[PDB]
């Protein structure tokens, strides 16, 4: 077999991603003359790429550094890549007026675009991550600003945040042409810079042949464009029926999720149990949950802050002493529903092994969660797929 | 075709015990027990014989270290390494068979022993370096309504352990065969650590992937695990040693391992120290060891000291946001340090080298600024490094 060699992609170069509907006024923009598509007016960014046509196994990673440009929130973000088989996608709906198919209120309520239909296939993230509190644009480590938000244990603001994934299992949607894009819920001009590479490892092997991969995309409730924010778990459990056809070795599950609903007792900050089945049958049961977003405080300047009070034991000046003070805690520390203000999502995986070939239900139920109430946005972040080989 | 001789699962050493000892263990060696794990330097140092396969195929080798505090509170050293082939002299032979440190030319090493090559030595080479957190498993206990005195607000419990995984692909050379691997830990106390270790091999499922001939080539290693010193060479002169590299040599990889100490107001393990690495007399590394990020630890520390420093700190009030004076916390576990943290591993800084020359070659370590032992402000460097190659 012979070899293609190894190939770099700079997906984005320092691109603002931001809500500006005075330079982006439609949902649909010609690229810019760096080849990247701002749709729903700068919250999406968009590039083609191209890989070569690799005979070889390859391996494939996503690194992605952000910072903000002055949005100062923990926003949701999602890089992703439009599916293979499937006429409506991001794109087609903003430039050509393709639309999600049409659900049945009874089973999906008005969630569109969130599990397959006629002509589509959800869309598939390479990467999901959580901006932190205002990185980079306030991260200012002059005595000025700094001594008043940042804490004694912590020296320095980092000035940007960066994310390593390997999405070597998603080769089947990068091959060819694709869509690589980057979704953050931003409403601010302002907004965030990013950037994104495409790493591509051949194989050094005349004998280490690509194995023939599937990806098959079952379902993605993130609110890209013209969909609502996905609280239908707190009413009815969610599923879709998929088909495996003769020969399909390997499948395995990803799923990725987080919590949402930022307020106090929100789905955000409460623990909620995930149950996921195939043909009724769970495959994964558990509670999405950081016990660790301390570890991340210094990536998060612009946090909001509280006063707790405390006894807190401390070496003083005539030994081991004892004293009630009035100790910081940042919302970048709280505990949270699978992340934590910078960090990304490693996709829970589940083995599967063989399916009887024909037709299988996907079902995802979060039992427990709240309703939108509001302004109380409680909802579920939710991207699944299948991978496997032919 | 190559044989497939499978993937490897080695528990090098389970709930082992790193102590203090001299009721348990009272001589430098003591005979294995029916485990074969050997305990020397009366506990400080646990070892264990191990064979790997002589695979064929290409592999992948990773070392997972688990560890916690059995009473011990110290952010203590710790050092997970392999006894070098081609050496007499070794860690082992040292206790056992009364073999000793070659010894050294005090003009250029003062009394510091078993730092570099010498006659029928070469230096033990590190696995994977460590530093225990304060008291991590045996200081734990979260449903202690004592507890919240010392853990923070931000802290909703405290880890019972931490672990430690590395790829040791690169030192299967030192593994192949028949090896000694062990643990360090500089613990002065009877309650000291208890420890996990595998090693693991992934072989590739390719018959035509094959294992490239390595070599490793060990230079040095400060580490004091048996009748050393504190090593504080650095802060009078820079230390050096000569390296044979075969014709043929390809792809040649130097890996430095750091981290200061001297935990004193001002020491070495908290002010940073420029390190200059070279070989042949030219710079192939050149940086300051650091860590800004051990708050990132606080979890892992329920033993460490605490300090209450005064801040002027905005926050959310009853009223909007507002301004005060209070008493934050400090922890002994956040402070920066030189290349590590309380919790943390060390992963080596690498140098790409490519060829040499076949013949003598010269490797130098200077850090300096380095300060001196100055009676009980005990600071020194860790430091170790080899070179690996294909051939
Ligand atoms: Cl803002
Ligand atoms: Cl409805
Ligand atoms: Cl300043
Ligand atoms: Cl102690
Ligand atoms: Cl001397
Ligand atoms: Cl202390």
């Amino acid at each position: 077999l012979p070899a293609k060699g190894d190939l770099h992609i700079p997906v984005f170069e320092n691109v603002n991603v931001r809500f500006s509907p005075d330079t982006y006024p439609d949902n649909y923009n010609e690229a810019d003359g760096t080849g990247v598509y701002h749709l729903v007016n700068g919250r999406i960014i968009l590039k083609k790429i191209t890989l070569p046509e690799y005979k070889r196994n390859v391996s494939v990673s996503l690194k992605v550094t952000l910072a903000s440009n002055g949005d100062r929130w923990d926003k949701s973000g999602s890089c992703f890549v439009l599916p293979k088989s499937s006429a409506i996608n991001l794109l087609t709906i903003a430039r050509d007026g393709m639309k999600f198919p049409s659900v049945d209120s009874l089973k999906l309520e008005k969630m569109v675009g969130i599990v397959p239909g006629k002509d589509y296939l959800p869309t598939v993230e390479l990467m999901r991550f959580m901006t932190p509190f205002g990185i980079g644009h306030y991260s200012n480590n002059n005595d000025s600003l700094s001594s008043k938000r940042r804490p004694v244990y912590i020296p320095k603001w980092e000035s940007n945040v960066t994310w390593q994934q390997d999405i070597t299992d998603l080769y089947p949607l990068l091959e060819g042409e694709a869509y690589v894009g980057i979704y953050i819920d931003t409403w601010t001009s302002e907004g965030y810079l990013v950037n994104a590479d495409i790493d591509v490892k051949e194989s050094r092997l005349a004998c280490d042949v690509l194995p023939k991969r599937h990806v098959e995309p079952l379902m993605n409730t993130v609110y890209y464009m013209g969909q609502s924010y996905p609280d239908i778990f707190a009413r009815r459990d969610v599923s879709t029926d998929f088909t495996v056809p003769k020969g399909a070795k390997n499948i395995r599950l990803k799923y990725i999720v987080t919590g949402h609903g930022g307020h106090s007792g929100g789905d955000e900050f409460v623990q909620k149990r995930n149950i996921i089945s195939v043909d009724g049958k769970e495959v994964l049961n558990f509670i999405p949950w950081r016990d660790d977003c301390a570890s991340f405080r210094r990536f998060n300047p612009a946090t909001g802050v509280w006063l707790i009070k405390r006894l807190a034991s401390y070496i003083g000046e005539k030994g081991y002493t004892e004293k009630e003070v009035e100790e910081p805690l940042a919302s970048s520390d709280l505990s949270r529903s699978n992340w934590c203000p910078g960090s990304d999502v490693v996709p829970e995986e589940a083995v599967i092994g063989t399916l009887a070939p024909g037709k299988h239900t996907f079902t995802v139920s979060i039992p427990e969660a709240q309703a939108v109430d509001g302004n109380k946005l409680n909802h579920w972040l939710v991207s699944a797929y299948l991978v496997w080989e032919e």
